[PDB]
């Protein structure tokens, strides 16, 4: 209430081609996973084997920077019109965010939370806290394995046939209970640090445990793709990006939330990948070989998130959309 609230893009609509198929976009908002331990970026361990095996169909972005080093900064920033370097916390809090605008355009927006909170971003859209289900197959000590989200996916997919944006907010690589982020099938690197007292384990075991968390991210993204890839009637996109990275003892630094100005690359350099369904490849208007090249050669950040999502919903009458910030715009047919 401190300053008047600005509704943005009040006349927004979708401008999808006439007679088009449903468009279903999944935004996986990761947590703590860093670029330097991401197999597709050339890490010496293959922490992303399922995505690597999918080959050309996964677009990987080797140079992406976060807008903050904690969830409290990164989430509101990445869902706002503001860029990191001009972010105004107060202004952002008193205006519509990305999800408010997309919902106003008539898109079904749903937020499934498994990471302790949306930091105010999903207040005005349908949202559920999946962690609270406290299912023994996934959950212990108030935290749940991210595959619990998959159990709620089909309900969203089948809610109706409107275009949709589904946000899956994952707990990812969050520590210091890194060992609780994955299961036996992803416990590849050993020995591990099976305590929250990470300062008491060797740096070698800490890296091993963190790397196992990335294997779980990889299989999670793969399972989301598997829910969509056989729906030939559906134009689907899966987009994954982390909120920030992590420090694993380098120079005495652990966890995250270092002030951005002094934050090491481990905390600011984050993974990002995209996958497109067959129908999206056919009717989505994107030159895929163009996009693979752009992804390899350019530097991106959370600043690109807002316009990339608007572009994926064919949003029109939008004064917030910036073509130069839309990752796909330079490879989209006019
Ligand atoms: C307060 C930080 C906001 C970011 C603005 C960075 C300058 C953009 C203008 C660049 N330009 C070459 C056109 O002058
Ligand atoms: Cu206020
Ligand atoms: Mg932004
Ligand atoms: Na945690
Ligand atoms: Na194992
Ligand atoms: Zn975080």
């Amino acid at each position: 209430s401190n300053i008047p609230y600005t509704q943005l893009d009040m006349a927004v609509v979708q401008n999808r081609p006439a007679g088009s198929l449903r468009r279903f976009v999944v935004l996986v908002v990761g947590e703590t996973t860093r670029a330097a331990n991401w197999g597709l970026n050339g890490y010496s361990r293959q922490t992303t084997p399922l995505l690597a095996a999918r080959g050309d169909e996964i677009v990987n972005f080797p140079q992406v920077r976060s807008c903050g080093t904690s969830t409290a900064h990164s989430l509101p920033c990445m869902f706002s019109t503001f860029d990191r370097t001009d972010y105004d916390e107060i202004k952002a809090e008193h205006q519509d965010n990305l999800l408010d605008i997309v919902q106003r355009a008539g898109v079904e927006v749903t937020w499934l939370e498994n990471d302790s909170g949306c930091k105010g971003v999903c207040g005005k859209v349908p949202n559920t806290d999946v962690t609270s289900l406290n299912l023994p197959e996934y959950c212990r000590n108030g935290e749940c394995l991210d595959n619990i989200l998959l159990t709620k996916f089909d309900e969203v997919l089948n809610k109706n046939d409107k275009d949709a944006v589904l946000i899956l907010h994952t707990i990812g690589s969050h520590g210091p209970t890194y060992y609780e982020r994955y299961t036996e099938a992803e416990r590849k690197f050993t020995p591990t640090c099976d305590t929250n007292e990470i300062n008491k384990c060797t740096r070698a075991t800490l890296v091993n445990t963190y790397d196992n968390t990335v294997l779980y991210v990889d299989q999670f993204i793969d399972k989301v793709i598997r829910k969509l890839e056989n729906r030939d009637d559906l134009e689907s996109v899966v987009h994954y990006v982390s909120d920030h990275g992590e420090s694993l003892g380098e120079n005495g630094m652990y966890l995250h939330a270092a002030p951005y100005a002094i934050a090491p690359s481990g905390q600011t350099h984050i993974p990002m990948v995209m996958w497109f369904s067959k129908a999206f490849r056919q009717h989505g208007g994107i030159d895929f070989q163009c996009l693979k090249q752009k992804a390899a050669e350019n530097e991106y950040s959370h600043d690109h998130y807002f316009s990339t999502v608007l572009g994926l919903m064919d949003i029109s009458n939008s004064q917030t959309y910036r073509k130069e910030m839309d990752i796909l715009a330079a490879c989209r047919r006019p």
